[PDB]
């Protein structure tokens, strides 16, 4: 009866960072893809060229549908956000995490085309 | 996938001609990322044989049976036995011996670790990466 | 222009001892050449589809476009003419053919580029 | 293939906001094995030639046929005048290490250069 | 004989690398030089950093603290900032790709921790 | 309590192979070195240029002091069917001569060092 | 007649670095160790537990005895401009000064070898 | 240091294992023990056999012959044969290899040909094989 489940597409806020797109996973260690912290956290892979991985909160995971949703995912956590965090938060990104962050989009929306099964066969980083 | 006998992650026994009954787990094929396929007429489901040295087939259905655990073994010899050529009966009953005991041993080890795992988590820890 | 197989090219190999085996012409890993000739007659590197991939220099006698499975029958008869052959492969042998047939028709589905990009072994 | 301005194996020079013109060789994603694709525009997936390979999806617009390291000067100054400093430390090293690489996969024939200079992800 | 250290191979420590906080690791043999102690008059302990992103290092006794977890963390920051700039900047807490990686590390100690030493070494002892 | 730990130099015995020497590690999976199959089992790892790892038991299993010992191994595991004793004493050739070989000189190698720096070098990844 | 060759350890001076322990080998893809840019440049490769390489002129290298030249080198380094002199003498910290620590105890451990046990031992996988 | 000796780390050789033919090989340090050279009163040198199935061994000096190309190996054959006192052994030896291994056999002595083709220390950067 939990909100995710290994496969699952999501967008994670990290701090400093922009709407990321990732895919729910086992810690590759740990082996678990969810714990609790009385708050749960999801294990996530932030996709791209340059993978990474993470405990992130429920709070900060919203269900990966497109590219169309970091617009109103931007607007929404200014609106929530200090006044320097607000003019930081809608700034567009550059350079190289700009392309590392578009090849994520386009390696999630390749994902997202996929049955559960075959995208975790596919896009599963090893570790 | 809730309409198939077996999904990734299951425990299986299979049987390839010429060796023993083998643990094994259901799993995606690394390169076509799929785990079962019809060869429609015939289902058959890509496997992972455990041990110390992993191996990979598509083993048809009719070759699979869900692992419990060691204690089928004996029961599976006797059964492929009775449905086998005289000499395929003789080499069938006959117990393993060397590199190949050892690696069954191995495989059956894990097999039985993987068992008292929740799908998932044995998912994370026996998929052999390829 | 005038070669018969490019990088990419989907053939079945004749390694005496073994079946027509599914294959792929691709470049040698290290010498970085897809074809030679020994001395007259001329050699493809090609990789032997499969779970445990091999790669050897094929001389294109021994090479046949590879179309599909089909193909088998007719390649056993002939080369058992021209000759243990007829008899069919079985075990771990007959598993790791299946297999690299499997690799071969799904590479055949696609363009030249994408099944270089998604079946060339790494080495 | 034989319609598109690139092909896997073709050596450019790539423009990446913040980065100097990089040394590349187009190729395939190791992970979706697609080369080019359409965003009405046109991309090109390239590797960064150099001791710490990276890779992206570069706009045709940001991409120039490599020939050689003499074409720099005019990169940056057409750049600069189309836009407010030469490179140095680590990236002036990677850079050279590019050039470096990308000049002697130019002396390859096409499929030699593949095999030799693929970067294996 | 290595019965006479205060720590071997396997055992949980706290590092702290001047510009990073306390952090959660494991006292592992150096994977080229094969040695986890060595005497620079003062001795060293070779370790691994606990994370998704693994860093090793040689650390002094003096800037190392046995694990017993999380807990410890609130005390050894405000002992370490009892340089003007350097306590304001100890006592600041952890954001954004650190603050996660060190969370990671936490996560992977607290789980070493609930073995035996034997198991610990076979399972945390990153690959080099 | 036990006769053996993670980093001891053994001989182990597997059927139709000579008396191999060893070092006992941890399984890369179970994390376990020792197990009770009533009779206990050490995981051990095969010395040489391809290596293999097992789980062996302890009656198969005597402590490594050095290459001396191999004549005397094979000579009481022939005195322990007619056909097994006449195979025994042969003495290895070809591929496996030089595996074996290979294997003592590492086995001796990680002899000459502590524990603790022969677990560092000479632990095979998996 | 060049003066450096594979497996020698020499110092490496990169702007915004300090004098870094490395060691010339063969470039892992070009496998030349030395080039011609008119000034020779040789292929090194930086010590410590994340290892890098680049191509270093030899005006930017010197022969590596030990860490006592260190200080020297920084002195000697120590630059036309007013702010490049302060930034050069002052001392490396944090995970730098850890990894530089790091490069200077593997080619000390370098320097007790052989030349050719030093490649086989030290030279990094790409 | 190492200029006495016969051979040295990228030096092509033939190597002879009993069961094999001669095999395109080089010189080597052993990726574990860092020697390429030790006595056994018998000098052994550390070789990789070239292939598309890279192996290694420590194989007596008695065993190698320095490597000038392909046309040596019938010698070598006949030679060994000669040598060869059992009546079995000299049948099994002037026999010409088959299937897998005649394959991996030919690309050895391909790898062989080009590693001869190069400066000793372009060879050893580009033949010598990752353990
Ligand atoms: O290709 C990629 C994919 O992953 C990235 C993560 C990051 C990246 O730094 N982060 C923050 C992290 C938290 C835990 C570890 S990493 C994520 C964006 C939020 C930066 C660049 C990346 N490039
Ligand atoms: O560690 C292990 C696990 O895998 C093995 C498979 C085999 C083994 O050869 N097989 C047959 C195969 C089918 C296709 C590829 S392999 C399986 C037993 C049925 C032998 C030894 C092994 N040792
Ligand atoms: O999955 C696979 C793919 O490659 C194989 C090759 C072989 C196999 O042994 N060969 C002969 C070789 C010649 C050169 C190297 S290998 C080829 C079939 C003709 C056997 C099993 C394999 N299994
Ligand atoms: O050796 C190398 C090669 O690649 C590099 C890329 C970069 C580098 O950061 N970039 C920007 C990127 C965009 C997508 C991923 S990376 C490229 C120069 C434009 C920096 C240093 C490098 N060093
Ligand atoms: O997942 C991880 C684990 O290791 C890290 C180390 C570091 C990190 O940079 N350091 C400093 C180092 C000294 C020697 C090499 S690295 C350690 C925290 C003190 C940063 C992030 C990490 N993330
Ligand atoms: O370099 C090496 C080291 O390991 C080997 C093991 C074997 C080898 O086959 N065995 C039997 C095995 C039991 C379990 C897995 S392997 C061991 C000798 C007893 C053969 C050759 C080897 N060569
Ligand atoms: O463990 C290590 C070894 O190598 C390093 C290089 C560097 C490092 O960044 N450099 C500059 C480089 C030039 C070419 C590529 S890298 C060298 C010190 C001069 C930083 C940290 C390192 N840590
Ligand atoms: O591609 C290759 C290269 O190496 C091979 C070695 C062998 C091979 O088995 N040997 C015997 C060995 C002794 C020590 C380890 S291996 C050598 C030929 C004499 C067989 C096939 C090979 N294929």
């Amino acid at each position: 009866l939990l909100k995710y489940n290994v496969g699952d597409l999501v967008w994670s806020k990290v701090s400093g960072y922009p709407w990321w797109p990732c895919m729910v996973s086992a810690d590759p260690l740990l082996h678990s893809y969810t714990k609790l912290k009385s708050a749960r956290q999801y294990h996530v892979q932030f996709f791209g060229d340059a993978p990474e991985r993470a405990w992130i909160f429920e709070k900060s995971l919203v269900a990966f549908e497109g590219e169309g949703q970091f617009e109103k995912l931007c607007q929404e956590s200014a609106k929530q956000a200090t006044k320097a965090e607000k003019i930081k938060l809608l700034k567009p990104i550059s350079g190289k995490l700009r392309a590392q962050w578009e090849m994520g989009i386009v390696q999630a929306e390749e994902a997202a085309s996929m049955s559960v099964e075959e995208r975790k066969a596919k896009f599963t980083f090893l570790y």
